[PDB]
Formats: C-alpha cells, structure tokens, sequence
C-alpha cells in the first residue's frame, strides 16, 4: 500500500479559534449531588455549531460545550462537568464569556487540555487569564498530552500520528505563558 497519510492536527493550521476549527470536547451532566451523563458522544468535531439551525457568531469549543450546558437545561443544583481538547488554551472575547459564565458562578469544573497558545499581550491576555483563572483548569496538552489527547478521543487510542518538533517549543510556551498569566507574574 502507499504511505500516504493526513495531518490536520499537525502543525500545520487548524483552530485559529472560530472558522474551521479542530475541536474535541467531553461534558458530563451532574445531577443529584453525583454524576451522570445522557448522551453517546466523544471529543468534538473541526468546526463550529454542534447541530443545525442556530447559528450567528459560532462557537469555538469554549461557547461550545458552554452551549451543551443550557441544552440539558439543568435545574440549578446541578454541576457542569465539562472537559474540553483544543489545540490553544483560550480565545479573546471566546473566552472572556466562557470565563464569566464560569465566573459568574460557582458550580463548573472544567479540564482543557490546549495544545498551545502565541500572543504578545495585548488582545488575548484577557480571555487567557480569565478563562484560565475563573473558566477551567487549563492544561498544556502539548506532544505529551498530545498522545494522550489521541488516547481519549480515539478508537485506538493513541492514533499513529507522528508529533512535530513544534510542540516542544509551543509546549514550552503554553505552558510557562500559562504559568505567567494565571500567576499574573510581571517581570
Ligand atoms: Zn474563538
């Protein structure tokens, strides 16, 4: 057979936030003082919108699940298990909402392991320490989590997918930048 295989997860584009985003989220209901789930459905799709008809602005992972929650429509003594995978930890105004939402509220644990992040400063610090602060517990999933991103949203768990050196420095990023925001340690 010819090797020829597809690497959209590569380094190679592929979230940019909104558009044609790579995407994959996990969201439990909890209900009851326990936890409990009602639906058939692992990680998420590389695009926005869940289902059709009813779609504006997009939701890109984070709003994503954000969106699942009202979709139980939970009474309100209920807990947001949510648990997304994304290919960048937060998102300008994507996350400054999903944050708040968190933020607004005590009562969503979250777990997005991101793949990695770039930004100067400006225009992006806001929905990161926000929504990493008050939105979710944010994990670096870089080539490490990487494989293990494989090893939870796929059938073989850990599909052959080769790593690019790439992760070892936006890993690197990601993860010491998530440490700088949420720390907010200026210097
Ligand atoms: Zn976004």
């Amino acid at each position: 057979d010819p090797p020829t295989f597809t690497f959209n997860f590569n380094n190679e584009p592929w979230v940019r936030g909104r558009h044609e985003t790579y995407l994959c989220y996990e969201v439990e209901r909890m209900h009851n003082d326990t936890w409990v789930k009602l639906n058939q459905r692992r990680g998420f799709l590389a695009n926005q919108a869940p289902h059709k008809h009813g779609f504006l602005e997009g939701r890109h992972a984070e709003l994503c699940f954000l969106d699942v929650i009202p979709f139980w429509k939970l009474d309100l003594d209920q807990d947001y298990r949510v648990t997304c995978f994304t290919s960048w930890s937060p998102c300008f105004s994507c996350a400054q909402e999903m944050a708040k939402f968190i933020s607004k509220n005590k009562h969503v644990s979250l777990c997005i392991k991101t793949a990695r992040i770039y930004d100067d400063q400006g225009r992006a610090q806001e929905g990161l320490r926000t929504l990493a602060e008050a939105g979710a517990k944010i994990s670096i999933m870089t080539y490490s989590e990487f494989k293990h991103c494989w090893d939870t949203f796929v059938d073989h768990q850990g599909a052959p997918f080769q790593p690019w050196d790439g992760l070892d420095e936006h890993s690197q990023d990601l993860s010491g930048r998530l440490r700088a925001i949420l720390q907010n340690q200026e210097n």
